[PDB]
């Protein structure tokens, strides 16, 4: 299914450190973001998706619509400039941010009961499973 509608509750979360670290986020950033449970709200409407994540520390949202290029500005993480893209691949939608960083965006999909989200920069990959509230 393309269908990532949902409020989605963090199951597992696994090198968010090393993904961190390629991006170069400090050191103290790093320590309370890996330690916190986050849930991820996705409202999607067609191409439209307008993605919320939530932590206790951070809260972050990011609007797209898919095949639509958009720049970034990634306040409040490595405060870069990106142009992004977001695009299906199969049942995959697959997020690419070309700029400084190499190998940098993101894969999610749904399997069963529960949403996989892979972020990707430069060596490194994080795994994060999401299961519905
Ligand atoms: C559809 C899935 C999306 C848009 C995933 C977005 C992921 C984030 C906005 C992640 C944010 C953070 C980090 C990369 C590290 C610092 C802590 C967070 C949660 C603000």
């Amino acid at each position: 299914t393309r269908d990532q509608n949902g409020t989605w509750e963090m199951e597992s979360n696994e090198n968010f450190e090393g993904y961190m670290k390629a991006l170069d986020i400090d050191f103290a950033t790093r320590k309370i973001a890996v330690r916190l449970t986050q849930t991820l709200v996705i409202d999607q409407d067609g191409d439209n998706f307008k993605t919320k994540c939530t932590s206790t520390f951070r809260n972050y949202d990011v609007d797209f619509t898919v095949g639509v290029e958009f720049d970034e500005y990634t306040k409040s993480l490595d405060n870069r400039h990106v142009k992004a893209l977001v695009t299906w691949e199969g049942d995959v939608l697959v997020c690419v941010q070309k700029g400084e960083k190499e190998n940098r965006g993101w894969k999610k999909w749904i399997e069963g009961d529960k949403l996989y989200l892979e972020l990707t920069c430069g060596d490194q990959v994080c795994r994060q499973v999401f299961k519905k509230k």
